[PDB]
């Protein structure tokens, strides 16, 4: 059919795409791997965001620095997520019959705010201006870390988040369970101390991607997808095709349905991650690259016919005089797609394709006839068009 791309219907502003680094749990990236992750050259990922963790023990903080420095050097922004407070701030409690359940002590909130602040300060003294810090990773799924109820999160956002010398991300539900975030959005004071609503999407159905309340109360707030792997963490799955195509479809849904402004993967380097263990880019990686390499920080999502044929998914962005279109064909049949540009005129179109047999591989240039151009979308393929204005 037709894909209409309206250059004037502006949507969310994009902050970027990236992944996690965890030297303790995964092993720090090597110098070469840092180039592959944050460089936007040929055979590199052009990740524009790096997540790192706030260790509960300050003596471990130093381990995050080299990789974080590297990301900044390349223009990536860095943010951080805590799993646990320092142990002296944590108590056990009876959570519905589970007595091993950990939480932050009600009289330790201020001290934990200071812990987080110390990390910001520490990172600064090593030449990393942390873009943002989180309150707690997955407080509603904390079997192996620190639990917070919605009300405990609220109290901290009302009373302590304001003392944090950085942008504050909250609440980082594992599944984008609105009940964890509703209380904040419904409280002027807590809302005021939140700069980024953060979430994960483990098991989240596409119908739960929209967030009406956020649209209603969240003016001036960022909306970030701070952790995921998809569609699984199967050992050595990173190269499986057409499986990898799920990655770009997921990002498509985050951008188009969730209106997210950041998409952050889990471990950058892993047998199921964007980067393989030999330090090369996986098929999952190239699926991310179709966004990360072209949709730079600052770009804006624009309205575009999201799903103009069965298994064909489209999203568009504008920035730096270009329109970027990402077209995912998940079917077993090549389709010819017609792309119409409204409220804007263009000339030349470049493109890169990823399929069973190729990675981000240049296609033939195409030219705009009036306000449109035809392009063929190979079977089980992702294409990124770059349109010059
Ligand atoms: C195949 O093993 C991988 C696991 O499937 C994967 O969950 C991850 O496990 C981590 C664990 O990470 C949590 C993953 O779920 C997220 O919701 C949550 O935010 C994470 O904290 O934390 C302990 C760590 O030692 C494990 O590595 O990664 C596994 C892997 O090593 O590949």
């Amino acid at each position: 059919s037709d894909v209409t791309v309206n250059v004037s219907a502006e949507k969310q502003v994009i902050r970027g795409f990236g992944g996690m680094n965890h030297p303790a749990w995964a092993g720090d990236l090597t110098a070469a791997q840092r180039e592959t992750a944050f460089g936007n050259g040929q055979n590199q990922l052009g990740f524009s965001i790096l997540r790192i963790h706030v260790d509960e023990n300050r003596n471990n903080w130093y381990k995050e620095v080299e990789t974080a420095k590297s990301a900044v050097k390349h223009g990536a922004i860095v943010f951080a997520s805590p799993w646990n407070p320092p142990s002296d701030m944590v108590e056990t409690f009876n959570r519905n019959g589970d007595t091993s359940a950990k939480r932050l002590k009600y009289n330790k909130y201020a001290a934990y705010a200071q812990h987080l602040n110390d990390f910001v300060t520490f990172m600064k003294n090593n030449g990393v201006n942390l873009y943002a810090i989180s309150v707690q990773n997955e407080p509603d799924y904390a079997h192996e870390w620190t639990w917070w109820t919605p009300q405990e999160i609220l109290r901290f956002m009302r009373e302590n988040a304001g003392s944090i010398n950085a942008r504050v991300i909250a609440p980082e539900s594992f599944q984008y369970l609105k009940n964890l975030s509703d209380p904040i959005l419904n409280d002027p004071q807590a809302l005021a101390n939140m700069d980024i609503l953060g979430t994960h999407l483990y098991g989240t159905q596409v119908s739960q991607f929209p967030y009406p309340l956020f649209k209603q109360k969240g003016a001036g707030k960022d909306l970030w997808m701070t952790e995921v792997y998809y569609p699984n963490s199967d050992t050595n799955s990173a190269d499986r095709w057409p499986e990898a195509l799920d990655v770009s479809q997921h990002i498509h849904n985050a951008m188009v349905e969730g209106d997210f402004q950041a998409y952050v993967w889990w471990y950058i380097r892993r047998s199921y991650g964007p980067m393989k263990e030999d330090g090369t880019i996986s098929k999952r990686g190239y699926n991310m690259a179709h966004f990360s390499k072209f949709v730079r920080p600052g770009y804006v999502r624009i309205d575009a016919t999201k799903n103009p044929n069965a298994n064909v998914y489209v999203s568009a962005y504008k920035g730096d005089n270009k329109v970027v279109i990402v077209a995912i064909n998940k079917s077993n049949t090549g389709v010819n797609q017609n792309f119409v540009l409204q409220n804007g005129s263009a000339s030349n179109v470049s493109r890169w394709i990823t399929s069973s047999s190729s990675n981000l591989q240049p296609g033939t240039n195409l030219t705009v006839s009036g306000n449109h151009f035809w392009a063929h979308l190979p079977a089980q393929s992702v294409t990124t068009f770059v349109v010059n204005r």
